[PDB]
């Protein structure tokens, strides 16, 4: 699967992105999952095409939930956090001290952030603001799987 990460803390500007980058997804006609990180064990309600389900379970991670994606052919799939996943990832930072922080994890692709970044940058950096740059950026590196 074309899994991909948005990272970030409290109103870093994940959320729009994620919506921004699920629309373009859609809007290109790609099969599109995501996932967020928030007494019967399984309840679910259907109708209309839609199966609406809760599952109660000790612990989720990630990959158990990429496992209920797997027989949905999906083309891409964002994940926003569980940082310590390694799938490739875009990072949101509102200042050079929430960089600081997340500059250690692994396979950044691209950081947006609400202003410039001090010292070397080995990954693109956008402004939250420009969207119409990094949307485009971004479908083409999931294109370029």
């Amino acid at each position: 699967m074309n899994v991909w990460q948005v990272v970030g803390y409290k109103h870093s500007g994940k959320t729009t992105l994620m919506e921004k980058w699920v629309a373009a997804a859609v809007r290109e006609g790609w099969r599109v999952g995501t996932v967020k990180h928030h007494g019967a064990v399984a309840t679910a309600v259907e109708g209309d095409g839609l199966l609406q389900l809760h599952l109660r379970r000790p612990l989720w991670r990630l990959d158990d939930v990429l496992a209920l994606y797997a027989p949905l052919r999906l083309d891409l799939v964002l994940v926003e956090g569980y940082k310590q996943e390694r799938h490739p990832k875009v990072v949101l930072v509102r200042s050079e001290e929430d960089w600081a922080s997340l500059q250690h994890l692994a396979n950044i692709r691209a950081v947006i952030a609400w202003e410039p970044l001090e010292g070397p940058l080995a990954h693109p950096v956008f402004s939250l603001a420009d969207d119409d740059e990094y949307i485009p950026w971004l479908m083409n590196e999931v294109r370029t799987r």
